């Protein structure tokens, strides 16, 4: 099945957030409507926090990660949860080796903001 | 019923990050077995990482999250989510006010850690 | 903060099942849009489904789940998850006693249907 | 990623339910250490319940979920989420076709039971 695509409200301001678990390299690029909104990068086997940022999920709502290693796709994970029918989580996790962990790189998209 | 409280594996490290998204001042607790381990703070309207941090869950394994906002305890929601077996999430919103967004501070707990 | 209140796509149908593990008789009733749209009672320790139906989410898509025991209001918990953006359950647990399984009676909502 | 298992505690009580929304006959099977545990068929565009089994997950806790249709493996996705620090669901869609509803077969796991 198709994973790491959400459908957020229009036009709502979101947060996307990406941790690093690996010996590799992680580059995460976030598309809103098929356009690179963001795009993090580094290399971590103690969950640092390569990038954070608030987006707009725009007309579309349209929001899909992806999640590469020194060029190959990472094979993703996802689902979202909502919490008191109100609070968001979108949530991402990759895999660029043989472990499984699925936490070489991990993806949080919340909210509502503000 | 009790929100906030998560039984991690024993003796195991997991990431905790908090972001911030109200007009007040937002202290988030993480204690591990009912003893703090690490305390956040800041303000932010725009989801800022307010904090940070990798902790261990300890012989117990019993985590939980607090937040306070102007010397008072906020109400919490929270859930566990567990993605292909191996990936896990425990996510804790928070509500200091009237609104109900529960987003006033927004704790992420994920495991494995590399 | 509120449990057991979902907002569903307009003019959806979606099935609604109910589980109890009590030694008390359950009462589970299904609103939407504030009207009693379902309604079943049972007693079993052994997980027996006390009723499944299909529902449409009409104008407002408002689906709250409400469980009793005689007359007597059950804590709720609840959330919704959603997989590969498509696939939608919405949960709740309930607890009549002081044991805190919140199982005695388990309402799980699903769509799409068809 | 490996979809539709999931691990209980050993020697635990479990509910296991399947739902059908497909004009194709869906064969669910549980496997409980490897090997059958439950199976179901049936066919219904409406969610009708084609099972409703209580197993034990035995000494490893691992419970996997198949899907199949006239033969084929259909695809899966799942998730499990925890109410309350307590409460599980083991959550599986399937597609046996090209519309991408994940709601062929629809299987619902939880416990703990009464
Ligand atoms: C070489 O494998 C990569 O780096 C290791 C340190 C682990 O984080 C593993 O999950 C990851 O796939
Ligand atoms: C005073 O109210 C607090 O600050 C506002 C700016 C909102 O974020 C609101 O949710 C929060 O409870
Ligand atoms: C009297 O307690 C009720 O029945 C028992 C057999 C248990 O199922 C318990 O969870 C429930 O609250
Ligand atoms: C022919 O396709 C199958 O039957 C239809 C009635 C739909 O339920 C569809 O999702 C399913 O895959
Ligand atoms: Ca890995
Ligand atoms: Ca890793
Ligand atoms: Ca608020
Ligand atoms: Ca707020
Ligand atoms: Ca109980
Ligand atoms: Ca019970
Ligand atoms: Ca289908
Ligand atoms: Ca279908």
């Amino acid at each position: 099945a198709t994973q790491g695509v959400f459908t957020l409200p229009a036009n709502t301001r979101f947060g996307v957030t990406a941790f690093a678990n690996s010996a590799g390299t992680q580059t995460v690029n976030v598309l809103v409507n098929n356009e690179t909104a963001a795009t993090f990068s580094g290399q971590s086997t103690n969950n640092a926090v390569i990038g954070t940022q608030v987006l707009n999920s725009g007309s579309s709502g349209k929001v899909q990660v992806q999640v590469s290693v020194n060029g190959r796709p990472s094979d993703l994970v996802s689902a979202q949860v909502i919490l008191t029918n109100e609070l968001n989580f979108a949530l991402v996790g990759s895999e660029d080796g043989t472990d499984n962990d699925y936490n070489d790189a991990v993806v949080v998209i919340n909210w509502p903001l503000g």
